[PDB]
């Protein structure tokens, strides 16, 4: 509806998930190469599972409401929903990029959950000074990830072909860059502190949402890095 202002870049959002979709669904026709295949399929489904989250923000069926500080607050459980599915696929995109071992993947997949699901908590919890117990949780929990991503990655790709190595650095600075904006976004905008509105909040992630995940997308499957070597 649009009675709320945030709705505009709700709308916004859906509309260019859904048409990052679209390319990259009809870009990943004919592609035969077994090894891109696996980065297409990967790659195409973190903008599908966006957009049904973005239209259910839209729709209103993403958004609850939670006590604290006195008000009724209101909060979109749907990010929520969207991220835990979302972040994983983005951070097998780079380490079957690199190769990473499989305990590698593991760790960081798992840390991811506990980042995700403890984000989770501290956005429902009714005690206002525990809500920052929990955001401090998920942050430890991000900063091991990207630890891993510079101190374990980095040296690997490094031994791998020179294309492999030169597409991973670009996608891991840009990941770096924009995965820590969102801890920051959370702790001032409405799920925090309070400093900054909803709908300016709702504008800043819907621009993180787009470049993270559409902007990744247009950079990794433009690279000959996905391909394997053949004649
Ligand atoms: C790829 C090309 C596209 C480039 C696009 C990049 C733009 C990103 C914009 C961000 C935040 C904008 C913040 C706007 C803040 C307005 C809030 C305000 O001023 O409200 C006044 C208030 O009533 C009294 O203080
Ligand atoms: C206006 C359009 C709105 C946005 C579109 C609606 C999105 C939700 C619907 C469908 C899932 C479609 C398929 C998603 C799976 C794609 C995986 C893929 O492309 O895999 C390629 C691989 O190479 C194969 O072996
Ligand atoms: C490789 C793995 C691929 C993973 C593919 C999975 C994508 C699932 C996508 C979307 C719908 C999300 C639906 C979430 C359901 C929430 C419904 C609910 O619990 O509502 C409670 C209550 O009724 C109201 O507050
Ligand atoms: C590498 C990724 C880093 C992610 C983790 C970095 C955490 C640093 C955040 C916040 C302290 C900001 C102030 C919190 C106190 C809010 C009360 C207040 O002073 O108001 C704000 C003021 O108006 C305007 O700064
Ligand atoms: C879909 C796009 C991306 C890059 C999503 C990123 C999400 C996070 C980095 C989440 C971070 C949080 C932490 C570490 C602190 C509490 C709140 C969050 C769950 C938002």
């Amino acid at each position: 509806a649009t009675g709320r202002p945030e709705w505009i870049w709700l709308a916004l959002g859906t509309a260019l998930m859904g048409l990052g979709t679209l390319y990259f669904l009809v870009k990943g026709m004919g592609v035969s190469d077994p090894d891109a295949k696996k980065f297409y399929a990967i790659t195409t489904l973190v903008p599908a599972i966006a957009f049904t989250m973005y239209l259910s923000m839209l729709l209103g069926y993403g958004l609850t409401m939670v006590p604290f500080g006195g008000e009724q607050n209101p909060i979109y459980w749907a990010r929520y929903a969207d991220w835990l599915f979302t972040t994983p696929l983005l951070l097998l995109d780079l380490a079957l990029l690199v190769d990473a071992d499989q305990g590698t993947i593991l760790a960081l997949v798992g840390a991811d959950g506990i980042m995700i699901g403890t984000g989770l908590v501290g956005a429902l919890t009714k005690v206002y000074s525990y809500r920052f117990v929990w955001w401090a949780i998920s942050t430890a929990a991000m900063l091991y990830i990207l630890y891993v991503l510079f101190f374990g990655f980095t040296s690997k790709a490094e031994s791998m072909r020179p294309e492999v190595a030169s597409t991973f650095k670009v996608l891991r600075n840009v990941t770096v860059v924009l995965w820590s904006a969102y801890p920051v976004v959370w702790l001032i905008g409405s799920e925090g502190a309070g400093i900054v509105p909803l709908n300016i909040e709702t504008l800043l992630f819907m621009v993180l949402d787009v470049s993270a995940k559409v902007g990744f997308g247009l950079i990794l499957l433009r690279s000959r890095a996905i391909f394997g070597e053949a004649e």
